[PDB]
């Protein structure tokens, strides 16, 4: 029996990666990323769809349909967004030739996208997401890894860096930079 | 004569304040938060009005009007985002009695949104918000500053840190709790 809690902050969780990854697949024109995110886009109905199904049965009487309404108005505002994102997932996945001006944006904003590539010599190799991170020690945040042919999708804790994974994380220019060092071998101390 | 990258760049970059708000306003229960984030929804239509009117004006031939379209389309989404961060605004000014797993939601989720109070011992006391780049050095984002009975949203780099200010930032709840050990003066080192 999973709870309103639950459900939501995965919903909450999943659309903040889906609207980072909309903006990884069109700086990389990457349609794999693309579809990744209408992947996404169907689970996040499916917890709305369970979110509605617990709140309905748990209102008992007038001041917690009230309560409960709350809850369904935001998970309404989190499915506009998710949908938002999947817009910008499809222009990718249509093949449409991008104006330009679009890939700066998405490098040259507060927070930008990044891709990293891993070093034999990387002080984070042998590492998993969770005792290192980067999001904690760094304020980079890992939303994907291109491990050769694969993609691993909102790694967690117990993902395990490898020497030739590709790094896509989200970070102020800084933090990317910085975070690039560190994958080279250049930075020893994270 | 603003760029259309220029224009783009502060919808993408004022929106992600917008959903960061909407999200400080529902945890905190204040009004003027919530205000904030209306005004910065009229900002935005008045920079996606400013962006088609550029973007208009500068197709000349058939493949330019193609990409000129991507861009509004872009701006679309984004468009779809802020009218959701003023649907969670709305609810605060609206005052309804907010179900207790929202501000539970927002507090436990991959990344929260929390409140530091700085104390005049803290070694940021007199660094500026670009001198420091905690967003940079701590991952954890600085979206507003409660200095008494002010605010200051969006504090730029200019910003200096005063004993009594109470940042309001975002990022993982371990960067949050580190962030405010170096606010109390417990960690002497940045
Ligand atoms: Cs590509
Ligand atoms: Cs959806
Ligand atoms: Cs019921
Ligand atoms: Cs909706
Ligand atoms: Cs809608
Ligand atoms: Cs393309
Ligand atoms: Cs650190
Ligand atoms: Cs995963
Ligand atoms: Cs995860
Ligand atoms: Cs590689
Ligand atoms: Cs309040
Ligand atoms: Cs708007
Ligand atoms: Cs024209
Ligand atoms: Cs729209
Ligand atoms: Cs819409
Ligand atoms: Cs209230
Ligand atoms: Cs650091
Ligand atoms: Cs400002
Ligand atoms: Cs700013
Ligand atoms: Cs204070």
């Amino acid at each position: 029996p999973k709870s309103v809690k639950e459900i939501f902050i995965e919903m909450k969780d999943t659309v903040e990666l889906m609207v980072d990854l909309a903006y990884a697949s069109l700086l990389f024109g990457d349609k794999e990323i693309a579809e990744e995110v209408l992947e996404l886009e169907e689970r996040i109905d499916l917890l709305n769809y369970q979110l509605m199904m617990h709140s309905v049965l748990a209102a008992r009487n007038v001041k917690e349909a009230e309560q409960v309404i709350t809850i369904l108005q935001i998970a309404n505002a989190i499915e506009d967004i998710s949908n938002a994102a999947g817009d910008l997932a499809k222009m990718v996945l249509e093949g449409v030739e991008l104006h330009p001006v679009i890939k700066e944006t998405i490098l040259e904003g507060e927070e930008i996208i990044g891709k990293i590539q891993v070093y034999p010599e990387s002080v984070i190799v042998g590492k998993t997401l969770g005792e290192l991170d980067l999001a904690t020690n760094t304020g980079v945040w890992i939303i994907a890894v291109r491990r050769g042919k694969r993609w691993i999708f909102g790694p967690n804790e117990n993902f395990k860096i490898r020497a030739g994974d590709v790094l896509i994380g989200r970070g102020t220019r800084t933090s990317i930079d910085h975070l690039k060092e560190i994958a080279r071998g250049a930075i020893r101390v994270i």
